[PDB]
């Protein structure tokens, strides 16, 4: 509510925490910094991607968009933070969080990332609900893609040189991650194949999607048929996950 | 010019990778989220208002480098792309703000640099990383049976005003950063740019003289629709224009 407060009585202005944990540094592979190793471990790719809040910039001056758009971030970080994830990337319109570690099970990984992506998607549509179009501006709303990579499948290295550098991931799957961030529907959330047995590959939650591409539909996000992998893309019901929960 | 031999080694290492299938001592010590003008905003609650010129460097088709290499060998061709991205940035005094998988975010200018230099250095670093990516790689990929990889640069300019530099995120996890129409809207034009095309903003024509001999205007496609503008504030009368840099005729006139 703190965080939905802040940001109407922003846009009224018209014209767990992790606080030592850095960016590109899983705490699980920081130690491959200024080394030339590298490992092999699974992981929860996850990006998040905040929409229409560069519309914001239409009637608010950058202090107030600045307030805005740092609030959600803050309220997505936060939410991230209480499900274990470790944030690996700001960007200026969303996050890449990494979830799963050396001291966490595959499955819970999938359950803290589905949990912070269903968080994240309610705080954006539910919690800051006709805020925007009361004032005039475009709605704001997420998109997250979500991923798993198994431990043969996600590489982690170092990249760049100098400070100018991270410690992350090469793998498919956090590249299809991105990839179906931006197949989802507003306040939705987008999961890979890989995602569905460690939630019984339930229908009831998740319901595959044809992947759109230039106003064509083709039936998977990645084919490699050599190998006979054709992976596809599902929607993630999160409301029907947070009501059909206990907690 | 410089480029036409500065990436023999980067395209050499890239070409030996695909046969594998299954400026100065302190650019070094420069952070990520951290430009030097304004590093010292974090951990504050304040702000700065200072010009910039915000770049987007995306690099497409390396995904499909998955359908035929192991992540080891996608690593070493995507950060030997990478690394010479770093390089041509800093020779024009380019600051590396933010490092993706697939690209990077530049910041060019600061508070000991003029504007014309910054959008200088801007446009040369766009057409020399444009040069790198569609010649000295040209057909290596196709070769050996992956798509080809090319580049998409949006680039835009935003003066002190319109430009507020800022601390964003919490503790550690934290970078100092813009917030920026212009920032967004080379984002934007990124995506919006041909393949191996820099795209700019109307901010960035009259430090290089509104030459139609680089830039060509083009619409803002949106869902298979064009609109004028990249954007527009009718209230303000600001209908923001963006355009084609032909950055291989920008090299040619040097």
């Amino acid at each position: 509510k703190n965080y939905a407060d802040d940001i109407a009585h922003y846009l009224k202005q018209g014209k767990i925490t992790k606080y030592e944990e850095k960016l590109g540094a899983h705490p699980s592979f920081s130690h491959l910094k200024n080394t030339n190793d590298s490992e092999y471990h699974y992981i929860v790719s996850m990006f998040v991607d905040v929409r229409n809040s560069t519309g914001l910039f239409k009637k608010f001056d950058p202090d107030v968009v600045a307030n805005i758009c740092r609030t959600i971030q803050l309220a997505t970080i936060h939410t991230c933070w209480y499900f274990d994830g470790y944030v690996h990337r700001l960007q200026g319109d969303g996050l890449m969080v990494y979830f799963g570690g050396k001291g966490t099970t595959k499955q819970k990984a999938v359950d803290n990332a589905l949990m912070a992506a269903s968080f994240i998607s309610y705080f954006v549509k539910n919690d800051l609900k006709n805020l925007f179009e009361e004032q005039g501006v475009s709605r704001i709303y997420t998109r997250i893609g979500l991923d798993f990579g198994d431990d043969e499948d996600t590489l982690w290295h170092n990249a760049g040189i100098g400070e100018c550098s991270e410690v992350t991931t090469t793998s498919l799957h956090t590249s299809l991650a991105c990839k179906m961030q931006a197949q989802a529907e507003s306040n939705g959330v987008v999961v890979g194949d890989n995602i569905l047995p460690y939630k019984s590959s339930d229908k009831n939650y998740f319901t595959y999607k044809k992947y759109k591409k230039n106003g064509s539909e083709l039936p998977y996000v990645y084919e490699i048929p050599e190998e006979y992998f054709r992976y596809k893309q599902h929607d993630f019901n999160w409301e029907k996950f947070l009501k059909n929960h206990p907690q």
